[PDB]
C-alpha cells in the first residue's frame, strides 16, 4: 500500500526512485551491470521503454548495485553512468545490493514486475524485448 523503502532508494541523478514509481501503475525493475553486455547494449532501449507512450500503464525502471556482485564500487558507477549519454535512463543505486538481494538477483539481467499496490506480480531472469513487455504485461500470467 505504501512501501516506504522502496521510496528510500536513490537513483543514479541524486533523486529519488519513488517519483519514478507509481501507485497506481505496476512498476518494471530490471537489474543490470556495467559489466554486462545484453545489458550496457541495452541501456538505450530500456531508456525509450519507460518513455514510451505505451508504457504509460506500467511504469519502467532499472536498477544498479555498486560494489556488489561484479559491479564498480559508488561515486565511480554514478561518474562512469553519467557519461553513457542516458541522462533519461531510470537507474535505482543500490550499496551492496539490497534489493537484488532481496529479490535473489544471482542473474542479470533480470525483471520484476510489481502490482500497484505494491505487491509483487513477477520475477524474470533474463531480458526481454519490446514486444515481449507488451504481452507481459497485458496478461498476467505472461511469462514469470
Amino acid at each position: 500500500m505504501v512501501p516506504h523503502t522502496l521510496s528510500t532508494l536513490k537513483t543514479a541523478d541524486n533523486r529519488p526512485a519513488s517519483v519514478y514509481l507509481k501507485k497506481d501503475k505496476p512498476t518494471l525493475i530490471k537489474f543490470w551491470a556495467s559489466w554486462c553486455p545484453l545489458c550496457l547494449s541495452e541501456l538505450g532501449q530500456t531508456e525509450k521503454w519507460a518513455q514510451d507512450a505505451k508504457f504509460s500503464s506500467a511504469n519502467l525502471i532499472t536498477v544498479a548495485s555498486p560494489g556488489f556482485l561484479h559491479e564498480k564500487k559508488d561515486g565511480d558507477f554514478q561518474k562512469w553512468y553519467a557519461g553513457l549519454n542516458y541522462p533519461k535512463l531510470p537507474v535505482v543505486t543500490d550499496n551492496g545490493g539490497t534489493i537484488a538481494q532481496s529479490l535473489n538477483i544471482s542473474v542479470y539481467p533480470s525483471w520484476a514486475l510489481i502490482g500497484k499496490d505494491g505487491d509483487v506480480q513477477r520475477i524474470v531472469k533474463g531480458s526481454i524485448n519490446e514486444a515481449q513487455a507488451l504481452a507481459l504485461i497485458r496478461d498476467p500470467n505472461a511469462d514469470l
